[PDB]
RNA sequence: GAGACUUGGGCAAUGUGACUGCUGAUCAGCAGUCACAUUGCCCAAGUCUCUU
RNA sequence: GAGACUUGGGCAAUGUGACUGCUGAUCAGCAGUCACAUUGCCCAAGUCUCUU
């Protein structure tokens, strides 16, 4: 899998304004994958959970 | 070689637990220096007025 | 000399400004290093099947 670190712009234009200091990820399948979309995450702080 | 099992070997992926340094951001607490401002003590110094 | 005026300078208490350094806390992040797990691939032979 494809992650990719959302930076605070895109957080708070998606997500509300929890996503200012809690940080975003989605992830990203290939077109070979059965998921051909994207796959976004909770808005919380650290990278590692 | 393949199908499967037995053992071993090779590679890879991903995750987990621990350690040593390295910086980042924020916040409190402390010291020192320099400068400006207030008025006064204040003498120097020139000008000017009075006058010495 | 008195006074006006100005430059020269320290001193006086007091005010504020700018800079560096010092200890202390939390969070995050980096580069290393050891230890364990699963998954997948490959190969070897043990066993047999299939095929050259």
């Amino acid at each position: 899998p494809w992650f990719h670190v959302l930076q605070e712009d895109e957080r708070d234009r998606i997500f509300g304004v929890s996503a200012k200091g809690k940080h975003v990820i989605s992830i990203n399948m290939p077109v070979n994958c059965m998921l051909r979309d994207t796959i976004y995450s909770d808005p919380m702080d650290n990278v590692k959970t």
